[PDB]
C-alpha cells in the first residue's frame, strides 16, 4: 500500500481553489420559511380554507421578514401546488420572531430599533396589498427589547428598556416605566438590578430569553375599569463575576454565585376609558429563598390558560431536582415603605394561599430542560390536569399526563414559622405514560407537542424510527396506545402542527438531498376521529435538488466494547486509487446537547468536508457517548469524567474503520473542531499522540474553572467537589503531555469570543510556554474575510503537515 | 560554492543545547550611584569612604554599600576594594544623601527608611538598620526626597498628590489635594508632583516635583520650605486598556494640560508646620510660556533665588530655559475681590526669565547637563548648557544672559508678545568643539570644578564606537586632555571633590570592570591633569571560555557617512562552503549596537547562533546615535525608508568581501524599532531577506504617542504621506503570499508598544490573504527560554536546514 500525497498547492493557488468552490458565506443560507400561523378564512363562498403566516428570507442577501400563503379547499391531485410568498409588510436589518392576538387580528414585532404593529386576519378581514408597518411612538432615549401583546387587551404592549419593564397603548399613545431597579446614567459594576430581563446563563445554557409573562386574563373592577397583571423575574446580579473584552459583563463562572431572583408582579389599573388609574408593584409575601428552599434557577415560567395561576419550572443548583410550582397572584403584596402598613398586608392574606409543587422529579445525571408543558382547562377547584416530559422514570424522554391535587398546606404562615421541605409538595392522583421505549420525544430548539383536546391527541416529535431523523408522531393522551408517524422515512423531519390541528407543515432534508418546505393536510376517517391521515398539499420552499458538486458522505455504525452502536460519517476521498493509503481527518464536536451524526443536508455547514475528501483526505466524523438523541444514560457517560471518555469512542471508531478499509492510513490523521470540538482536538494529540499526528483546535475550552456555571456545574459538579475531573478534564492544567515536537498543535481564536473567551487560549498559552512546549497560533481579531483566511490556513497547514509528500519528508 | 546546511536539532535538543550553554537569565548590576564622602581624620588611613548601590552576586537585592578610599596605596600590587553592606537585613533602586547631616533616604519595598552616616555623628563599621518613616497612607508612597535646607522634612506621592513627613516628629501632611483615590480614572485624571507618562518613557524625567534648597527665616525664628511642583490635567488625553487603563497620548492628539505650582510651608521654631499656602501663577502657564508644551527639566538655582526649567514647544524644534521667581506665585484664592488684590501686590518688574532659547530643523535631543553658577550680580547669570543647534554636534557653551526688566508691564492689562521675557546674552563662548559629542543622557553628566575651572566630560572626540571621559577649561578653553585609556568604552563618575574618577569599562574582547583613578595636577599648573590607577571595585572574570566576541567593520556608504557593523563568523568556518546570515537590527534613534563593548552578557546568543552556522551581522543604519544631529536626521518625516537601504548595503558589501555569506539565506530579527525595519524589510526588499522576525513591532505610528512620533515625523496632517509609507499596517497587500516567511512575536499587555500594533497588522494581513506565524508571552524566564528555543527552531526549519531548502 503506497501513501496518497495531497497536490501540494501554493497559498495563492488553494487561495482560487477555494474561492473558485466557494458556495456560502458564514456556513449558512438563506433562513427558510419558519414560525408558522395559521388563520381560518371563515369565508364559505371563497376558494381558501387559511391564511399561512411566516417569517423567511426571499433571498441570500436579504432581510428576515413577514410573508403570507393562501391554503386552497382544494387541489389538483394531478399536479403540485407551489405557494407564492405574498409580503405582509410594504418595505422600500429583520425580523427575529413576532406575536399575534387571533381575536383583533394584531401583529406586533421589533425590527432594528423600533416596534411595529399591523393588523391581518381578525375582524377587520384579509389583506390583497402589503401593509405599512406602524411605528409605537416611544419617549425612551434607548433601543426597547422584547415587545408583547397583552392577550387580554391588545391596545397594551410591554418591553424592555434599559433593563426595566415598560408598559405602551399603541391606540391611546399612553407609555409608562413600570419597573425603577436600574439606573441607565450610572456605572456597570454600581448597578447589577434588572427586571423583565432573562440573564446570561439563562439566555445562554437554559435558552430562556423572556423575563415578563402577560397575564393572559384581565381582572373586572366595579368600577368598569380593569386589571392587567405582568409576572416578572427580577434579578441582582452584584455579586456575580465581572469579565472585561477590550466593555464588560456579569459572568458566573462555575462554583461562583449566580445572580439573586425573584419573582415579581405588576399590578396595573386601567379605567373604562383605557387610561392608566395607578400601577402598584406586588412583591412574594416572604421572600424567595423561604419559599422555594434549593432553588437557583427559574428555567420557564408563564401561566395556566385562564390565568388564575403563574407556573415556574424551578432548577436546584446541581440541576438533578425539578419542580413544577404554581404561584397564585394572592402570594404577591404591595412594597411597603411602612413596615406598620407592610405588617397589616401580610396577615391579610389567608394561611391556605401558599405555592404548590404539582410535580417533583430528581436523577443522578442531570435535567435537560425543554419547553414542552400543557395545562387544561381547570374541571376541579382542587386540581391540575397537564403533560409534561420527562427522562426521570426511563432515561428516555416521554410524555406524561399527570393530575395533581391542590390541597390546603400543613405550614401556616400566621404561626410564624418556616417551610419544611415538603410542605408544599402536591399529591399526585394520576401519573399515565402517554409514550415508551428505547427513543426520546423532542423538546428543544423549537420542537413541541401540539394539544387536540376535541380529538383528545397529542402531536410530537421523537426518535421512535431510527435515532438519526426526527419525524412526527400523533398518539392519544386519554387511552394511549398506537403511536402513528406521519412524515415519511429517509428524511429528517422538523414540523409545527397548526393550532386548529388539521395541518403540519416539514422541513426535511436527508444527506443526498437539500432542505424542502412541504405543506401536509391532516385527516381522520368518518369512522374514527382518533385515527390521523396525512395527505401531500403544497410545497411552500423547493430544494434546487442535489448539487452537481458536492458527493455526501455515507453513514456507518460499529457495536462498541461500551455496549452501546456509535454511528457515524465517512467522506471517502474522491477519485479513490487502489492499492493506495491516504490520510485521514477526524471532524469532531463530542459534547453534550449536539448530535453531527443524522439523516440531514451536510452540503450547507459542512461543505468543506466534501473540499477535503476531494484534495484526499479520508474526513471521518463520530458522535462519541455523551451526544444527544440516544437518551440519558447515553449521554450521562461523562458525568464528572469530561474529556476522559470521548477520545476512546473516536480512536475505537477509527480502527473499525481502518480494519474495514485499507485506503485509511492510521500513520497520517489529523483531527479538528471548534468549542468542545477544540478542546477534544487537545484531548486528542495530549493522551493519543500515537493516533493523531496534527490536532487544529479552534475557540477550545482550557480550563473548566473559566466557563460558566449552568452548562460547566450540569455535567461536572461543583468543583469543590470535582477537583480530580476538573483537572485531568483542563487541558490548560497539562501542558507538559503535549509533545517536544512543532507542526502538530494550532491553536485558532477569536479575540472578543463571548461563549469560549480568548481567557481559555491564553492561559493554554501560559502553561504550554511554561512547559517549554511548542504551538503555532492564528488570531481573528474581528467578517467574510476572517472565515475565508481559516479554510485557507487550515487547507494550507493539512497540506504541510498532513498530507503532502513534503510533510512525511519533514518528520 | 556548496550551501552549509545547519544540523537539524529536534525541539528536545535545541531546549538541551539552550540550556546547557546559558549563562545568563533575562539578558547583577555592577557598582552605580558612587558618591564621595571625605572622611577628614589626620591619624586615620583613608581619604574618602565611597556608597554606591549593588547587587553581591545575581538572584540578590539591589541595595548600598561603602567602600573605604586608602590615603596610599602599594604601588606595587592591585588593591581590591572590599564590599562592606551598610543596611541590615530588614524586620533599592536611587538613593538621596543630605552632606551636612549624613543623612540617606530610600524607598525598599513598601516603606520609605533613613540612616545616618558620614555626618557630625561620624562612620559606622557595621551595617546599620533602616528606620521606617511610619505613616497614616493606606497606599504606596513613590518618589521620596530629603529637603536639603532641613533634612528632617521628607517629602513623596501618595495617590498623585504631594505629601511631607518630618523623620524627628513625625508630623505627616498632605499638600495638594488634586486627585481623589476613591474615584474612577475617566473622572479623576489630575495630579500633582508626578511625572505623566510621556515625561517618562520618552524625555527619561521621572520626577514632578523640586524641594528649594534654602529656607528663607521668619521674624518668628521659624522658616519657610518651598517645593515647586508642575500639576497635569490629563482630562482630555486617549485612554487604553490592558487585560487597569491609563492615559497615553496618541500622536496628532492631546497631551496633558500642565502648569507650574509652589507649596509654601511654614514651620515654626520647634519644627512643627504652622501653615501650607499653595500657590499659582499669577497668570496662566499658557499666557507666561507660549508655545510651550513639554516641561522637558527643572530645579532650582543653587542658593534657591529662582526655580528653573527647560521648556520646548510640540514640535520640539524650540527650546527655551527659563528663570521662575517665586515672587511670580500667588496663593490659590476663589474669593474673585481677594484674588485681584494679590494681583496688584505682585510687582510689574517680575516676570519669567528666557535665558536661553535654541531652534533647528531637525529636532532638540533633551538632555541632563545643565550647571548654574553662584551669582556674583543680580543683574546676571552664568551657565554651562550643552547643544547641537550651533554646528550639529552637542557641545558645551558657557553663557552668561542679563537679567532686565521686560518692556510688557502686567497692570496695564495686555498679553505679553513672544519675545517679552528674552534676556540679551552678554556671552557664549564655546568650551569644545569638532566632528564628536559631549555625551548628556543615561547617566552621562559634566562635573564642573569651580576652584580649578575645569568642567569633566564624557565624549566620541577620539572614536564613535568608545565613550571617554575628558577635561577642560571652562575659562580659556583649549586642550581637552582624555583621562580614560584608549581600547574600552567608558562610562564615568567623578567625586563631587574632583580628585577622583571612577570607570565602568568594557571591550569586545573583555567583560565589564569597574575602577577607581585618583586625579591630581603637577605642582607647576593646577589646570593641568593626570590620573592615576587607584583600585578595584568589581573584577572581570576575563574572557568568557564559550563566547567568541564580533569584529567590528564600516564601510564607505554611497550616502557619504562611514558605516560600522558587527560581524559573526560562521564558527568551525569550512572553505568552499557559503552559510546563511542573520541580520540582528534595531536601526531607530537614540540607540547605537556596533561599538567597542562587551556584548557577551545581552547579545550572548548572536554567538549562539553564530555557533550553529549562521553568519550574524549587526549595523548602525542612518538615524542611530552618537555620530552627531545631521546623521540622525536623515529619517525626519521618512521613519522606515531609509533604514534598510542601509542595510542592504552592508550585506552586499560584506558578501563581495566574504565568499562564505549565502546572500539566498538571509534572515531578520529585531523587537521594538527592530521589529518595524524586520516588517519593511520583509515588505520592501523580499528579494533580500527570506525571512522576517519581528518583536513587538510599531505598525502605525498613529497609535504610538506625542513626545516619540512628532519628534522624528511631525504632526501627521504635516506629514500624510511619511506616516502612510512608514506605517507597515497600512501596507499589508505588500507582505509575501508565501507562508514561513513572517513571523510575530508580541507580549500582550506591553505598557509602550501595545499588542493593538500587532492586532490590527493581523487583522489587515486577513483582509489582505496573507500567512503569518504568531508567538503570544501572556504575561520572566519562562517566556524569555520558550522564545529563544522557538526562534533557533524557526531559522532551522525556515531558513537554514537542508529541509528549509527543499520546503520552497
Ligand atoms: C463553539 O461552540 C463556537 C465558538 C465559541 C460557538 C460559536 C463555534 O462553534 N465557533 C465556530 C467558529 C467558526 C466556524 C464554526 C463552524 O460552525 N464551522 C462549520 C464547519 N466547518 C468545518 C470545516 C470548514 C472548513 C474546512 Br477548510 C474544514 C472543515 C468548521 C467551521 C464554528
Ligand atoms: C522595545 O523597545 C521593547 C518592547 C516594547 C522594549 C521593552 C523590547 O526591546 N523588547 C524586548 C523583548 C525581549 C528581549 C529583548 C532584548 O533586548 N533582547 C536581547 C537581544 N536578544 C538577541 C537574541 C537573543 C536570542 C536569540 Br536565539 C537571538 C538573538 C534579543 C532580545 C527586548
Amino acid at each position: 500500500l503506497e501513501p496518497f500525497y495531497v497536490e501540494r498547492y501554493s497559498w495563492s493557488q488553494l487561495k482560487k481553489l477555494l474561492a473558485d468552490t466557494r458556495k456560502y458565506h458564514g456556513y449558512m443560507m438563506a433562513k427558510a420559511p419558519h414560525d408558522f400561523m395559521f388563520v381560518k378564512r371563515n369565508d364559505p363562498d371563497g376558494p381558501h380554507s387559511d391564511r399561512i403566516y411566516y417569517l423567511a428570507m426571499s433571498g441570500e442577501n436579504r432581510e428576515n421578514t413577514l410573508f403570507y400563503s393562501e391554503i386552497p379547499k382544494t387541489i389538483n391531485r394531478a399536479a403540485v401546488l407551489m405557494l407564492s410568498w405574498k409580503p405582509l409588510l410594504d418595505l422600500f436589518v429583520g425580523i427575529a420572531s413576532y406575536d399575534y392576538h387571533q381575536g383583533s387580528g394584531t401583529f406586533l414585532f421589533q425590527a432594528g430599533s423600533g416596534i411595529y404593529h399591523v393588523k391581518d386576519g381578525g375582524p377587520q378581514g384579509f389583506t390583497q396589498q402589503p401593509l405599512r408597518p406602524n411605528l409605537v411612538e416611544t419617549s425612551c432615549p434607548n433601543i426597547r427589547m422584547d415587545p408583547k401583546l397583552c392577550p387580554a387587551d391588545p391596545d397594551w404592549i410591554a418591553f424592555i428598556h434599559s433593563n426595566d419593564i415598560w408598559i405602551s397603548n399603541i391606540v391611546t399613545r399612553e407609555e409608562r416605566r413600570l419597573t425603577y431597579v436600574h439606573n441607565e446614567l450610572a456605572n456597570m459594576e454600581e448597578d447589577a438590578r434588572s427586571a423583565g430581563v432573562a440573564t446570561f446563563v439563562l439566555q445562554e445554557e437554559f435558552d430562556r430569553y423572556s423575563g415578563y409573562w402577560w397575564c393572559p386574563k384581565a381582572e373586572t373592577t366595579p368600577s368598569g375599569g380593569k386589571i392587567l397583571r405582568i409576572l416578572y423575574e427580577e434579578n441582582d446580579e452584584s455579586e456575580v463575576e465581572i469579565i472585561h473584552v477590550t466593555d464588560s459583563f456579569r459572568y458566573p463562572k462555575t462554583g461562583t454565585a449566580n445572580p439573586k431572583v425573584t419573582f415579581k408582579m405588576s399590578e396595573i389599573m386601567i379605567d373604562a376609558e383605557g387610561r392608566i388609574i395607578d400601577v402598584i408593584d406586588k412583591e412574594l409575601i416572604q421572600p424567595f429563598e423561604i419559599l422555594f428552599e434549593g432553588v437557583e434557577y427559574i428555567a420557564r415560567a408563564g401561566w395556566t390558560p385562564e390565568g388564575k395561576y403563574a407556573w415556574s419550572i424551578l432548577l436546584d443548583r446541581s440541576q438533578t431536582r425539578l419542580q413544577i410550582v404554581l404561584i397564585s397572584p394572592e402570594l404577591f403584596i404591595p412594597v411597603e415603605d411602612d413596615v406598620m402598613e407592610r405588617q397589616r398586608l401580610i396577615e391579610s392574606v389567608p394561611d391556605s394561599v401558599t405555592p404548590l409543587i404539582i410535580y417533583e422529579e430528581t436523577t443522578d445525571i442531570w435535567i435537560n430542560i425543554h419547553d414542552i408543558f400543557h395545562v387544561f382547562p381547570q374541571s376541579h377547584e382542587e386540581e391540575i390536569e397537564f403533560i409534561f416530559a420527562s427522562e426521570c422514570k426511563t432515561g428516555f424522554r416521554h410524555l406524561y399526563k399527570i393530575t395533581s391535587i391542590l390541597k390546603e398546606s400543613k405550614y401556616k404562615r400566621s404561626s410564624g414559622g418556616l417551610p419544611a421541605p415538603s410542605d408544599f409538595k402536591c399529591p399526585i392522583k394520576e401519573e399515565i405514560a402517554i409514550t415508551s421505549g428505547e427513543w426520546e420525544v423532542l423538546g428543544r430548539h423549537g420542537s413541541n407537542i401540539q394539544v387536540d383536546e376535541v380529538r383528545r391527541l397529542v402531536y410530537f416529535e421523537g426518535t421512535k424510527d431510527s435515532p438519526l431523523e426526527h419525524h412526527l408522531y400523533v398518539v392519544s393522551y386519554v387511552n394511549p396506545g398506537e403511536v402513528t408517524r406521519l412524515t415519511d422515512r429517509g428524511y429528517s423531519h422538523s414540523c409545527c402542527i397548526s393550532q386548529h390541528c388539521d395541518f403540519f407543515i416539514s422541513k426535511y432534508s436527508n444527506q443526498k438531498n437539500p432542505h424542502c418546505v412541504s405543506l401536509y393536510k391532516l385527516s381522520s376517517p368518518e369512522d374514527d376521529p382518533t385515527c390521523k391521515t396525512k395527505e401531500f398539499w403544497a410545497t411552500i420552499l423547493d430544494s434546487a435538488g442535489p448539487l452537481p458538486d458536492y458527493t455526501p458522505p455515507e453513514i456507518f455504525s460499529f457495536e462498541s466494547t461500551t455496549g452501546f452502536t456509535l454511528y457515524g460519517m465517512l467522506y471517502k476521498p474522491h477519485d479513490l486509487q487502489p492499492g493506495k493509503k491516504y490520510p485521514t481527518v477526524l471532524f469532531i464536536y463530542g459534547g453534550p446537547q449536539v448530535q453531527l451524526v443524522n439523516n440531514r443536508f451536510k452540503g450547507v455547514k459542512y461543505f468543506r468536508l466534501n473540499t477535503l475528501a476531494s484534495l484526499g483526505y479520508v474526513v471521518v466524523v463520530i458522535d462519541n457517548r455523551g451526544s444527544c438523541h440516544r437518551g440519558l444514560k447515553f449521554e450521562g457517560a461523562f458525568k464528572y469524567k469530561m474529556g476522559q471518555i470521548e477520545i476512546d469512542d473516536q480512536v475505537e471508531g477509527l480502527q473499525y474503520l481502518a480494519s474495514r478499509y485499507d485506503f485509511i492510513d492510521l500513520d497520517r490523521v489529523g483531527i479538528h473542531g471548534w468549542s468542545y470540538g477544540g478542546y477534544l482536538s487537545l484531548m486528542a494529540l495530549m493522551q493519543r499522540s500515537d493516533i493523531f499526528r496534527v490536532a487544529i483546535a479552534g475557540a477550545p475550552v482550557t480550563l473548566w474553572i473559566f466557563y460558566d456555571t449552568g452548562y460547566t456545574e450540569r455535567y461536572m459538579g461543583h468543583p469543590d467537589q470535582n477537583e480530580q475531573g476538573y483537572y485531568l478534564g483542563s487541558v490548560a492544567m497539562q501542558a507538559e503531555k503535549f509533545p517536544s515536537e512543532p507542526n502538530r498543535l494550532l491553536l485558532l481564536h477569536g479575540f472578543l469570543d463571548e461563549n469560549v473567551h480568548f481567557a481559555h487560549t491564553s492561559i493554554l498559552l501560559s502553561f504550554l510556554v511554561r512547559a517549554g512546549k511548542p504551538y503555532d497560533l492564528q488570531i481573528y481579531p474581528q467578517v467574510p474575510e476572517s472565515g475565508e483566511h481559516y479554510e485557507l490556513h487550515l487547507l494550507h497547514y493539512l497540506q504541510e503537515n498532513l498530507g503532502s509528500r513534503i510533510a512525511a519528508l519533514k518528520v
